[PDB]
């Protein structure tokens, strides 16, 4: 996250960072067995990390549960990043608790000018390269879908929208992949793809998690 502030422990009580010996991603706690992340975070030894805050000390409220079944999106196309969302059922149930709790999924999608909360423990800098160990928060609004057309040469589907400044300084990053994007108290977005962090009219993109809530309650619902 660059340009954003320290969250405060537990703040953001559905954030969960993904471990493979090391954070490498970020995801959003949905119930007390899963996780939504991107599909480009896919990785086999996935630890899933809840209560955290600094990421390298263990402050007692961490819970470490290791990933059963990584599901990613059956039409998951990376070379376009479309369908950008991978579902992680945990080995046991989190025990939940005020730093360790679920974000509800969307009914509607939300509208453009909203104000949705995206965090993460990724890079802080526009360029070079300094990670966090305390999780990092930046309040963002969503913008028109006509406002980031033009903003990269790549494909710009409809299961992604758009979430940002346009002024530049305030963006998601490398390692906040994955993570989530909350507008009123809805799990919205997901952390996908961007040109840079935090350049000038180049806001990031964000796997529209309101045209996924089917598929992700069926998939639960069966596994
Ligand atoms: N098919 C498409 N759309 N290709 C373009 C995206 C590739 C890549 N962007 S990039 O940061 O690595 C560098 C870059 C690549 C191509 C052109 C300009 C700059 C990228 O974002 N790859 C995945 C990734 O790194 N995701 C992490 C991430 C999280 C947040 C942002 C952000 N600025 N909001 C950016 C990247
Ligand atoms: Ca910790």
């Amino acid at each position: 996250i660059v340009g954003g502030y320290t969250c405060g422990a537990n703040t953001v009580p559905y954030q969960v960072s993904l471990n493979s010996g090391y954070h490498f991603c970020g995801g959003s706690l949905i119930n007390s067995q899963w996780v939504v992340s991107a599909a480009h975070c896919y990785k086999s030894g996935i630890q899933v990390r809840l209560g955290e805050d600094n990421i390298n000390v263990v402050e007692g409220n961490e819970q470490f549960i290791s990933a059963s079944k990584s599901i990613v999106h059956p039409s998951y196309n990376s070379e376009t990043y479309n369908n950008d969302i991978m579902l992680i059922k945990l080995k046991s149930a989190a025990s939940l608790n005020s730093r360790v709790a679920s974000i509800s999924l969307p009914t509607s999608c939300a509208s453009a000018g909203t104000q949705c909360l995206i965090s993460g423990w990724g890079n802080t800098k526009s360029s070079g390269t300094s990670y966090p160990d305390v999780l990092k928060c930046l309040k963002a609004p969503i913008l028109s879908d006509s406002s980031c057309k033009s903003a990269s040469s790549f494909i710009i589907t409809s299961n992604m929208f758009c979430v940002g400044y346009l002024e530049g300084g305030k963006d998601a990053c490398q390692g906040d992949s994955g993570g989530p994007v909350v507008c009123s108290g809805k799990l919205q977005g997901i952390v996908s793809w961007g040109e840079g962090c935090a350049q000038k009219n180049k806001p990031g993109f964000y796997t529209k998690v309101c045209n996924y809530v089917s598929w992700i309650k069926q998939t639960i619902a069966s596994n």
